[PDB]
This record gives structure tokens, sequence and C-alpha cells, in this order.
């Protein structure tokens, strides 16, 4: 420490250990809570390779597996990293520029690592606010600390990153051109606000922070690039993302979940559940991304079963793995400020929604629908849109909503390829796991949907439930 330079560089660190970190080759860096995030949904079928099928049936988080420990350790030395930043940026050498930015980016990401922690291990801020949620810190590694801090609730948690938010925004200027996809500049960090409001339920917020991201930044990408494989920062659309090059490829690996098409991914295990197809209005060109497949590289003749696949993500450089991380999206700000105005009975919610439904070729709604219905049109857009991406637990979790799953015929089909085109008959496969491991029926704000404190913790903080307590839906 001691230059401004030197406090951006233990940023960098901290936001590639973020990224970058395996737990085994299962948990790839933060992407593998995006990715147990939509196994944990309705719209996403595991197969039985290694990598995501407990947590597609629920055991894989509650069971306090390696993707739940992963959560835990990279949330606070991320956060640690930044409270680092945040107790030495004032004596940094350098330009008071300088400083206030970097500031500002350290608490960008401690609030989006606070976002994290309140939009997963807690139930809905509506459902519960005082429920217990997990501990803050704002200071390197005090007193208070060494013994343990107790947990702060839902609400706290919410406010934590929302505040930490908002004096980012106010600390980096307009004017600061970042120079890479994963830096966080102004537009960042109303994105990020966007969302954290959203989900706090600050509607008032959510839509301020939307529209000010919009007036800035509408784009909306085209076909060509939405079927380009979801693999560069490079895209327009991208607000925010990590890249991956041959030095820094860690985060790729992830891809053997998610690409189900390329010969060479080693699980395409991320398959779709063929009833969400049938959410598309022919004419709409993310439908023709759902096919019927057999596995990526098998022989045809050989393999009994088609899976649904999607060509969303794919690879970008298959012989030596390589594929960016997609964080945020310019649509998912179309859908929060519609979500936000709709929240608020404010007509132009129809209108953003339509903007997207636009875009990919989608039926406008040309209704007037109740609050409710609105709601539910838009949480189904998001499920359609950002399929994938790491968004579907965190709907559930927020909103109450049941995880919904219907079983598929197995057919036979007839099944039609190319090596020139051939025909065979193949077997259909479609969801797997109907309820939850105690052979529950699926509810809304279920034990199984949570994120939780590691075993370490509990031992080692002596005083983490004193303020508010474990949830006694735990038995252990």
């Amino acid at each position: 420490f001691g230059k401004t330079g030197d406090a951006e560089k233990v940023l960098n660190g901290g936001w590639n250990y973020l990224m970058e970190t395996f737990n085994s080759y299962a948990n790839p860096g933060y992407g593998a809570m995006l990715r147990a995030n939509d196994a944990m949904g309705s719209d996403v079928v595991l197969n039985s390779k290694y990598g995501f099928r407990t947590h597609n049936e629920f055991s894989a988080i509650y069971g306090k597996g390696g993707t739940n420990t992963l959560s835990w350790l990279l949330a606070y030395r991320v956060i640690n990293d930044c409270n680092g930043v945040l107790d030495n940026i004032d004596a940094a050498e350098g330009t008071q520029a300088d400083r206030n930015r970097i500031k500002g980016q350290a608490l960008a990401l401690r609030g989006f690592l606070y976002l994290h922690l309140a939009s997963c291990y807690s139930f809905a801020i509506d459902k519960d606010p005082d429920a217990v949620c997990a501990p803050i810190y704002t200071q390197s590694t005090e007193t208070i600390a060494a013994e343990g801090k107790p947990a702060s609730s839902v609400s706290e948690v919410y406010a934590q990153s929302i505040n930490d938010l908002e004096e980012a925004l106010e600390l980096i200027p307009e004017t600061y051109v970042r120079d890479a996809k994963h830096k966080i500049d102004n537009e960042v960090v109303l994105g990020i606000l966007s969302r954290a409001c959203l989900y706090a339920r600050q509607w008032e917020k959510a839509k301020t922070y939307s529209d000010k991201l919009l007036a800035k930044d509408n784009y909306l990408m085209t076909e060509s690039e939405y079927k380009a494989g979801f693999n560069s920062v490079d895209n327009k659309e991208w607000i925010w993302g990590h890249a991956q090059t041959n030095d820094q490829s860690n985060a790729s690996y992830q891809f053997h979940y998610l690409d189900t098409t390329t010969k060479g991914s080693y699980y395409y295990s991320f398959n779709v559940d063929p009833y969400f197809r049938d959410l598309f209005e022919d004419g709409d060109y993310r439908k023709e991304m759902l096919f019927w497949a057999t596995d990526p590289g098998a022989d045809v003749e050989s393999a009994a079963y088609v899976w649904m696949r999607n060509s969303k993500f794919r690879f970008r450089d298959i012989e030596n793995q390589l594929g960016d991380i997609v964080l945020m999206r310019v649509a998912e700000i179309y859908l929060i400020n519609a979500e936000a105005k709709a929240h608020l009975n404010d007509p132009d919610a129809i209108n953003k929604l339509n903007d997207l439904k636009t875009a990919r070729g989608a039926k406008t709604i040309h209704t007037n629908l109740s609050q409710q219905d609105l709601l539910e049109t838009i949480w189904l857009e998001r499920r359609k849109e950002l399929w994938g991406e790491g968004f579907s637990l965190i709907d559930i979790i927020r909103n109450q909503q049941t995880v919904v799953r219907n079983a598929y015929p197995e057919g036979p089909i007839d099944y039609i390829y190319t090596d020139q085109t051939h025909t065979l008959k193949k077997k259909t496969q479609g969801h797997r796991f109907f309820n939850f491991p105690d052979k529950s029926a699926f509810c809304p704000n279920s034990k199984y949907y949570l994120y939780r404190i590691t075993d370490s913790e509990e031992l080692a903080n002596k005083n983490l439930y004193k303020d508010h307590p474990k949830l006694s839906i735990y038995t252990k």
C-alpha cells in the first residue's frame, strides 16, 4: 500500500479471486453460484454428468456442499479486499480524482457482494424483514470482529448494499472512462443499484436508477449478436462481464456445463425444460435456439435420448476452452424498469416490456393487465430472456414463488439432424426432479431454496445468532 495504483492492484486481485477461484472443477468462481441458481429453477434440466445434478435436485446448497462453501469464502474474502482498499485509499498518493473513483469502485464491489448475501441467504424482505442474513463488515478483517460479529437481518444487509452503491454513485464521475467490461463505472453502478433496489422492494429508487441508466444506454442486441454464443464481453448489450484469455481461463470451465451443443464440451449438462420452449411465440428468434439434439460429440445412432438444448451459450474458443462470463446486460435493465414501474402503477411499465419483446420478435402485449398479471408477465419474460444467466432461484426467493416442473413424455419422436441430413427415432428427456429431496411438494419459501451460513462460521463465530436467530426450519 502507498499509491492509488497500489490500491487498484488489490481491488483487481479481489475481482480476479471472485471470478477465477475454483472449489473443485464443479465450482468455477462466482459463476458457480449463477449456475446453481438456474439449476434450482423451473426451466433447466440437469443431465447425469459431473457438476450440478445435485443442485437440480435441491440437495446441494441445503446440503452445504462445495458451491455453498465457495459462496461464503468468495463473498467475505473479496469484501475484505474492498475494506482494505477503503481503509487505505484516503492516504494513497495520487490525484483526488483517482482516490474518489477507486473508493467508489471498492464500495460498489462491496455493495454487489452484500447484494449476493441479501438475495440468497434469506427469504424475501417482505416475507420476514428482520430474519437473519449474514454479518456485515465495513473494516478490514475491530475487537467486535475477532470474537464473532452477530449476523445482521435481511433488511439490514439490503440497506448496506444500497448504501454502498449510492455512495459509489456519487464518487464515480459520469465522465470516468473505464477501459474494460469488468471495471465498474457510473453505468455499472446504476445497473447494480437498479437490481439491488428492485430486490429490496425500493420501487421508486429502482425506477429512478434504471431510468438514468436507460437514458445513457438503451441498446438491445441484434439477432446475429444474440445467436453468437453469449461468450464475449465485446457485445454492446453487456454492461458488465468477465473476459477470458489463455492467461486467465478458469471461469471458462463453466461453459462445460452451459454449452450443450459444441463438440468438445465436457458435460453439456444445463439442458432445457422442453415446456420452456412453449413460453415463446413463433417469430421470436429465441424459440429457434431451443431444439432437440443428442449429446454433442456422441455417435447419433448409439444415443437413446435427445434432450432439449439451448444454443445460447457456446465456447468462444473450444480448443483452448475460452468463453466470457456475462454478469449484467441492458435487457435486464429494461425488465427491472418495467417491474419497478408495475409496482408503482406507472403505465410506462408495459412500454419497456414491449420494447424488449419487439427486439426479440415476441408478441407485444396489447391488453391492459391487472398489476398482478403484469408482474407475472414481466417475471415470465425474465425467465425467457435471462435463461441460464443466474436469476431463476433469485426470482423464486424474492417473489415468493414456487418452482414448477412438469413431466415430459419419452416419445420416441423423429429426430432430424445433419452429418447432409438424416432421421432416427429417439426418446425425449424432460425434467427429472419433481419434488424436494424429502418428498415435499414444491412450495414457496422452502428451506431448500436458501444458501446457508457455513458449519465453520457457526463454530468460529460465537455471536452469530445473537441478534437474529437461526431459522427454526433447520433441524440440523
